[PDB]
DNA sequence: CTATAAAAGGGGGTGGGGGCGCGTTCGTCCTCAGTCGCGATCGAACACTCGAGCCGAGCAGACGTGCCTACG
């Protein structure tokens, strides 16, 4: 479900950047170079096992719709998350949140 | 202990007042036509002169009538 939505995009950027790199003025080999030590760095941070592999605390980044605050109580309406929990990666898109104060 | 409510303090915004600067209007300046005083000449009248002409007086005389004497 991550190693999925990282080459999809992965691909998306280098297929975008080509364009981007050659009215720049560079050499093909520089974008390989780009692709292939950014998948090292992948292999090197050591959390998904994929492809380029085979050949500091808990952060949840997103969106939110509304945060909403009953007195003491709080409700999160979160969106479109990646969140790094335990060491591995998780993807959500909706997320409810209760929260104590 | 944690959460909610109420109270107090601080900050921001709006309104009012005061001060300063722009604006207005009449008292104070600025010509300019109509008229006064004086020389300046001009026309009308007035005083003086001078001669032309007429009139009266005056005087010498003539042209007559009457009135009176030496000679035939």
């Amino acid at each position: 479900t991550v190693p999925k939505l990282y080459r999809s995009v992965i691909e998306d950027v280098i297929n975008d950047v080509r364009d981007i790199f050659l009215d720049d003025g560079v050499d093909e080999q520089v974008l390989m170079e780009l692709k292939t030590l950014w998948e090292n760095k992948l292999m090197q941070s050591r959390a998904v096992d994929g492809f380029h592999s085979e050949e500091t605390e808990n952060v949840v980044v997103c969106q939110y719709d509304k945060i909403h605050r009953s007195k003491n109580k709080w409700k999160f309406h979160l969106k479109d998350g990646i969140m790094n929990l335990n060491g591995r990666d998780y993807i959500f898109s909706k997320a409810i949140g209760d929260a104590e104060w």
